[PDB]
């Protein structure tokens, strides 16, 4: 298989959400779709409320593809039925230390309601739960193998 | 001398109400394989407030694959919200990789009049290329399949 799995979110507003993961969890290789100036009229919006909307956009967190779009009102609200989970090999110096940068940077953060907090696990391996200020969960995993 | 370390990966993790019934759901309906399920023990079931019986029924980590991709799961407990379509699964797929359309193709065939499944885009070639479909299952959860086409339109 070429295939893979990408989460596909649904965001009240993607252009500031891909700020706020750009700025709180390092987010890189931002791109966005935004609605063009005519197809404003197609989604029932004005001009200058389609340079704020999103028909595509996708983020890197970790070095992992997120997927997402604007709601547009037919999405339900983002909740924590399904979560992310990011997974790692703790042998993986390299993504190891990304994701140990990574959480230093979001532990005390305003807008992030630690769960769990990242520790090593009594069995092997690392766990660490959290849930962002748009009520996405996340699940951050370090493996042993 | 060597070092064999895994790639950083995302999984998605679905909190089910039942994962035991889910994951067979998911082996008949959506062709699922390699299901692995991690039940209550039996010595377990008195921190979760359950008996012997209901333990057995319950799930700790379950993990399963649709299409060549793992998904993740367990139950909710008393926990987790009602699955919605906040986040949808988007499985992509290159459509010149005959191996693999051919098996998505296969996959949406055996799906599509299934009554558990709600159709929001037929699967279809779209028009500046590559093919996408969109539906729910019975749990909720909105799936995307989306085959990309790597020619330059030029």
């Amino acid at each position: 298989y070429m295939t893979a799995l990408f989460p596909y979110i649904a965001f009240e507003n993607s252009k500031e959400a891909l700020a706020y993961y750009e700025e709180v969890f390092g987010a890189t290789d931002v791109k966005r779709l935004e609605v063009g100036e005519e197809q404003a009229s197609h989604f029932g919006m004005t001009k200058e409320e389609a340079q704020e909307a999103t028909m595509h956009a996708e983020f890197e967190v970790l070095g992992v593809k997120v997927l997402c779009s604007d709601s547009f009102g037919r999405a339900d609200k983002i909740n924590n039925g399904i979560s992310l989970l990011i997974d790692y090999d703790v042998n993986n110096k390299e993504d190891a230390d990304k994701v140990e940068a990574f959480y230093e940077q979001i532990k005390d953060h305003s807008s992030i309601e630690i769960e769990l907090p990242f520790a090593d696990q009594f069995w092997g391996g690392k766990m660490g739960v959290f849930t962002d200020k748009y009520g996405v969960r996340w699940m951050l995993h370090g493996q042993d193998y």
